[PDB]
């Protein structure tokens, strides 16, 4: 549904690199 951007909401788990 969404995108794992760095904060995507939270900001925890940053799945970016």
């Amino acid at each position: 549904y969404a995108s794992p951007k760095c904060f995507r909401y939270p900001n925890g788990v940053l799945a970016c690199t």
